[PDB]
């Protein structure tokens, strides 16, 4: 028994993180066979960030403009280009530590390890979700440009995120491993505001089924809803809809518990209209949102 | 402010399994040694009532099989030291970190790593409880999963996981095989004591948010230790010892407040309530950051 937010363990990843330097510009990167992926705004100065032309910036540096070190080892850069807000270094050795890995662009309301990172050494690692707003909330401080976000999968590493910016409200954005930004948002020092977050309807279900499995059970009632009815109501509360792929993937979870999904979103809709009146569900005082179906099976069987 | 683990690698790289007949767990590598939890030895039957030093003794190096994935490592010693049995094997293990054993104090928080059949599945982090529990996520097979913190390059091993209570909370041994607790490895009807909040850990989190502007708690009074230990302990909170003022120290030279003073503003929060407002976005205290905690998430750490 026990739930709790649980990570990857970090050490596939741990293995492939450098530092980057360019000029006083020090980040992280992530050395995949030859090649160190980082954001591309290393190559900046501070007054280059305030409205980058990178390929004017990129076209005037030269290889040995970037100093890339593993540990006390410095890795001679033999090759360099860009991918949209990625920048590639080829580097002349193969990292020995490489996993098997993809690159994967992940789906809102998907959850993902983040290994933080500062001049290329871990510091410390946890879990976090794409918000529906394609920001993510994390724990980033200065340096960490370059942490990446992952899965793993039997022995195979899929990234999914590479850390680039905080937005003022202390969320943060960044890219996948293309280079792409997740949401709206550009690599350039200006403030950002995303769009209206909502929360992740089938995250919250699949929570509460964990807090059933664990023996928390207060917020249960009799009642069952239809699933229209159900997504006007988290609607109208800032909750996005439910869909039928939703139920679909919850259901061993209303197997194990032996509550139907939409007796579980009766609950929701009554905890939603009502509060949870002083009460806490799994220690917590609000509804969390940053666990998939996946998570809570994996964690419960 | 999150709960973040330390980077599992330098413990992934120590994780091994430990089988005895049809019983496997998980072992902590370090050099030519293997830990791991003695129960080992016994069958589902045995641990209604075992007697370890009588089922060792009947025990050989030949009957321990240690594998690092399917790789074995040969037995070629074995000794129980208390609740830990510990196994020399024929390989140092080349990815042994700088290390160390510690016992830690209730209150203070670890990163675990979740492993079955030795290898390593999740990393979450945990606070030994008053009560001498850790509120931990553990399946069956994961006994011999340890918690941890990293200092520098240094890993500081401070708990291995040997059982389940009733409640669904766990309960362990430090790396000397000690229990935390006064629990015993039996498959008995074991009960934790009622735990209480961890209040040098809410003053830590009462730190973080004046570090942050959140301070409409702060009055313009002080107390002495004792009084405030007598009154801390009618709301279930935990007295302070010397230590606790000591290791709040730094925020409290951070933040200018007198650890007594910050005392004060939360002995009038115990006696008065939140009255509908919150501190750090929440309406409930947080007893599972220590200080060092906040230090490193608010600062750059390794
Ligand atoms: C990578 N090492 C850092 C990580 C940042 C640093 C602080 N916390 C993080 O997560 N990335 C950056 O510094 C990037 C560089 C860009 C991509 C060129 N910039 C930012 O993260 C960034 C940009 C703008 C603001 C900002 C600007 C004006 C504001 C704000 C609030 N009110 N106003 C008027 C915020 C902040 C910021 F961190």
């Amino acid at each position: 028994s026990g739930f709790r937010k649980m990570a990857f363990p970090s050490g596939k990843v741990e293995g492939c993180m450098v530092q980057v330097t360019c000029g006083t510009t020090t980040l992280n990167g992530l050395w995949l066979d030859d090649v160190v992926y980082c954001p591309r705004h290393v190559i900046c100065t501070s007054e280059d960030m305030l409205n980058p032309n990178y390929e004017d910036l990129l076209i005037r540096k030269s290889n040995h403009n970037f100093l890339v070190q593993a540990g006390n080892v410095q890795l001679r850069v033999i090759g360099h280009s860009m991918q949209n807000c990625v920048l590639k270094l080829k580097v002349d050795t193969a990292n020995p530590k490489t996993p098997k890995y993809k690159f994967v662009r992940i789906q809102p309301g998907q959850t993902f390890s983040v290994l933080a990172c500062y001049n290329g050494s871990p510091s410390g690692v946890y879990q976090c979700a794409m918000r529906p707003n394609f920001t993510i909330k994390g724990s980033f401080l200065n340096g960490s440009c370059g942490s990446v976000g992952f899965n793993i999968d039997y022995d195979c590493v899929s990234f999914c995120y590479m850390h680039h910016m905080e937005l003022p409200t202390g969320v943060h954005a960044g890219t996948d491993l293309e280079g792409n930004f997740y949401g709206p948002f550009v690599d350039r020092q200006t403030a950002q505001a995303a769009g209206t977050d909502t929360t992740i309807t089938v995250n919250v279900l699949a929570w509460l089924y964990a807090a059933v499995i664990n023996g928390d059970r207060w917020f249960l009632n009799r009642f069952t809803t239809t699933l229209n009815d159900f997504n006007l109501v988290a609607m109208k509360y800032n909750y996005e809809p439910l869909t039928q792929d939703h139920v679909d993937i919850l259901g061993p979870l209303s197997a194990q518990t032996g509550i139907a999904v939409l007796d579980m979103c009766a609950s929701l809709k009554e905890l939603l209209q009502n509060g949870m009146n002083g009460r806490t569900i799994l220690g917590s005082a609000l509804l969390e949102d940053e666990f998939t179906p996946f998570d809570v099976v994996r964690q419960c069987s």
